[PDB]
DNA sequence: GCAAAACGTCGTGAGACAGTTTCG
DNA sequence: CGAAACTGTCTCACGACGTTTTGC
């Protein structure tokens, strides 16, 4: 694990807290045995013209990647044990997005549970819901009850 | 003059890069010797659901204020002395916005002489419309040519 | 089956001005 | 006069999702 220097964590919480987006999603996929994929995703958006800016996140955090999406771009961290790690070190400065960021840890040390049973899963579900709520969510489509219904459908 | 802990110039220099905007604006008015105002604002915006946090910047910053304009708020620094004190104390950490913040310095430290030569009033415009350019400028008006057409005429 | 990447999109939450007014 | 406040709104630069594909 990458152990991030803390002017580089304090300057890097508050570009979060005010451009910065902790997402969590239940994506139906029928390839799961619980027929949805849980996805946690740290991301940073800027400009295109700012792209620069992006691709230097990936040489300075050690992981991730930028996409384009045309007038803008963004910096993409999925991989869970690297974001673990992130976020751990990123959250004691955090002041806006604090709450997301222990959600998103406490779905990660659940995961491996998640995976055994409906009921641990229906449950890191809700936690999705909760990260959600605080976001500033607009377009969501699944949710727990989403998940309830198919675990119910399948029992 | 207030002198701010590392700790929060850090942070807060983080989050204007990303969410934050340095302006400088060319106000046309007739009460001014070339009129026109040359006007400098720090500000930071928010959805009014976290104005909270703006309201603690004003405690933390010291100086300013906070507007409401429906779905969200800003927090505005525009007084000249506090607004030079903060932005020489950030800027050394802004990543992104540090052009633009150097760029209202120079023009602090020119006003005095902005105000009696034309010719000098106009290169401080010219600084203003670098700081636009710097900027993502969608809707300005008044620039330094503008300024020049008028006070030729 | 699951991690992770790849690709795609609705509706802002800001960003950056503009115009007008106050009062030491 | 002139610094600073008061007030309004256009146009994004994001914010937070969504769906599909890759591959061990
Ligand atoms: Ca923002
Ligand atoms: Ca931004
Ligand atoms: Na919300
Ligand atoms: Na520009
Ligand atoms: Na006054
Ligand atoms: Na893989």
């Amino acid at each position: 694990n990458t152990k991030y220097n803390k002017e580089f964590l304090l300057y890097l919480a508050g570009f979060v807290d005010g451009n910065g987006s902790i997402i969590a999603q239940i994506k139906p996929n029928q390839s799961y045995k619980f027929k949805h994929q849980l996805s946690l995703t740290f991301q940073v958006t800027q400009k295109t013209q700012r792209r620069w800016f992006l691709d230097k996140l990936v040489d300075e955090i050690g992981v991730g990647y930028v996409r384009d999406r045309g007038s803008v771009s963004d910096y993409i961290l999925s991989e869970i044990k690297p974001l673990h790690n992130f976020l751990t070190q990123l959250q004691p400065f955090l002041k806006l997005k604090q709450k997301q960021a222990n959600l998103v840890l406490k779905i990660i040390e659940q995961l491996p549970s998640a995976k055994e049973s409906p009921d641990k899963f229906l449950e890191v579900c809700t936690w999705v819901d909760q990260i959600a709520a605080l976001n500033d969510s607009k377009t969501r489509k699944t949710t727990s009850e989403t998940v309830r219904a198919v675990l119910d459908s399948l029992s």
